[PDB]
C-alpha cells in the first residue's frame, strides 16, 4: 500500500517575521523516495508600510 513516510519536526521563523512571507521545516524520511522539506505562508503580524 502506502504511508506518510514519517512526520515533521518543529517550524522555522518566517522570511519577513510579519505575515507576508513563508516559513519552513525538515524531517527524517522513512524511505529515499519521499519529500523531506516543505514551506507555507507564516502566521506573524504587524508588517511595515
Amino acid at each position: 500500500g502506502s504511508a506518510s513516510c514519517g512526520v515533521w519536526d518543529e517550524w522555522s521563523p518566517c522570511s519577513v517575521t510579519c505575515g507576508k512571507g513563508t516559513r519552513s521545516r525538515k524531517r527524517e524520511i522513512l524511505h529515499e523516495g519521499c519529500t523531506s522539506e516543505i514551506q507555507e505562508q507564516c502566521e506573524e503580524e504587524r508588517c511595515p508600510p
